[PDB]
Formats: structure tokens, C-alpha cells, sequence
């Protein structure tokens, strides 16, 4: 699965739904800074809440409880093409988790599970 299929599906997915929460804050830890922030040159931050939020929009983090089953279900489509490329994503999703282990603090809980996020999937 190219990056360009990976990034152009995560978004397409949720495009209508993650353009709510970089208004939220003020703008989209993406965009905030081309690679000048940290994690990965977006945002580290602000990044764990503000992309947290497309997160907590499809029943995935209910305020400081960090899940992943939701994903596991949008992983199936967004990453058509091969059936391990699925299974794929679902055991990178683990290193992330057992990473951000539920933190206390919203921002603290993204900012861990997007970096894992960044390290094994870039995406
Ligand atoms: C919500 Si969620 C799957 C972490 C998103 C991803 C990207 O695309 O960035």
C-alpha cells in the first residue's frame, strides 16, 4: 500500500469530519508547521488533542480512554487492496498503545499514539 493510498484514505474518510477539529483549537496539527514541530515536523503537542479529535469523532477516545477497535474497522477499507496489509496496520496499532498506555492527559495520550503511529506506519 503506497503512502500516497494511505494518506489519501485516512483523510478521504474522515475529510468532512477533520476539518471540524482543526477549527476547534485553531488549526490543524498538520499544516501548523511544514517540519519545524517535533514528532514528526507537524506537532507534537497539540497534535496529540487537536488530531486526537478525528479520533474521540469516530467512537475511539472517550475523553482519556484510548481504543483502537473502531480503527480496526475503517483499517479494512482504507487499506483495500491486500488482506495482510490490513493485518498489518492492526499490529501497529498495538505498539502504540502499549505506548501511550491510556495517559492521563488527552494531548499526552495522542502525542504518544501518533508518534508510534509515525515510526512504524509514517501514516
Ligand atoms: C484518526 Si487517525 C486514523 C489517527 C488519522 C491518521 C492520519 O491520516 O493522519
Amino acid at each position: 500500500i503506497d503512502q500516497d493510498t494511505v494518506v489519501a484514505k485516512y483523510m478521504e474518510y474522515l475529510m468532512p469530519d477533520i476539518m471540524p477539529c482543526a477549527d476547534e483549537l485553531h488549526i490543524s496539527e498538520d499544516i501548523a508547521t511544514n517540519i519545524q514541530a517535533a514528532k514528526n515536523g507537524a506537532d507534537m503537542s497539540q497534535l496529540g488533542c487537536l488530531k486526537a479529535c478525528v479520533m474521540k469523532r469516530i467512537e475511539m477516545l472517550k475523553g482519556t480512554e484510548l481504543y483502537v477497535e473502531p480503527v480496526y474497522k475503517m483499517i479494512e477499507v482504507v487499506h483495500a487492496g491486500n488482506a495482510d496489509d490490513i493485518q498489518l496496520v492492526k499490529g501497529i496499532a498495538n505498539e502504540c498503545i502499549e505506548n501511550a498506555k491510556g495517559e492521563t492527559d488527552e494531548c499526552n495520550i495522542g502525542n504518544k499514539y501518533t508518534d508510534c503511529y509515525i515510526e512504524k506506519l509514517f501514516s
